[PDB]
């Protein structure tokens, strides 16, 4: 089975997503997850490229599966207008052992934040700008340079 | 009459609710929004639930104090995070939740790092015992990463 990846406007339910991830993998029980929320410092509006963004998230998830055989991965990323304290994205992984669960979850989040094509609204007389991270050393921990 | 508060680091027999603990953790940290979680469940090896797959007991007082010591050390190493720990005791069956750790930080790197640190030291240092037939044996466990 392939990793679960979707982009949606509606909010997600972390328990429900973790439960579904677990139900696909009954013989392993180490689950690591990450939930990012809109930080409340004094709004965010995101869009994706339908198809292209999902395919990139699926490539990232498949690369995690190549590095840590036996894991499973779930990714749910929201788009649209997101307000302070709103959930933005969740990543959950399950593995036999916690080490692989933590590593794969953080790898997926790092790669998603660097490479998954998203755009964010920016208002200047308003436009859509690249939301990918500009940190050209983020993936160096994972053996990926430049 | 006055109600004592439920601890953010605790041991209990009852099951816990991951999203409820994450929601409360976020409500105690209104200005930061990167949440990392670990949840461990009992592996399903098709043994059935007629007999406990895992049976744990703790040292009342000492175990909680040890977990609070771990969480406080995490707060020293990653200033600005917050930590929640719920560990179950008693008879646990295949697919049951065992333990969760959740951390919140301004940035995902500190959230992941503190969550892994807490889980690593919990597994090595928190006083727990597990039944093995029958006797109660030390459940404590390579922390060189830290």
């Amino acid at each position: 089975h392939m990793a679960t990846v979707r982009v949606q406007n509606d909010d997600f339910d972390l328990n429900a997503e973790v439960a579904a991830l677990r139900a696909r993998n009954p013989k392993i029980g180490a689950v690591a997850c990450f939930v990012g929320t809109v930080r409340d410092l004094n709004a965010l509006e995101l869009e994706h490229y339908p198809g292209m963004t999902e395919k990139a998230l699926e490539k990232i998830a498949a690369e995690a599966g190549r590095r840590w055989p036996g894991i499973d991965v779930a990714i749910v990323h929201r788009v649209g207008k997101l307000y302070p304290l709103d959930q933005i994205v969740m990543v959950a992984t399950v593995a036999a052992h916690r080490g692989d669960a933590f590593a794969s979850c953080e790898f997926v989040m790092d790669y998603l934040k660097t490479d998954a094509p998203f755009w964010k609204k920016e208002t200047t007389p308003e436009r859509w700008v690249d939301a990918r991270s500009t940190d050209d050393a983020a993936l160096a921990r994972w053996g990926i340079e430049s």
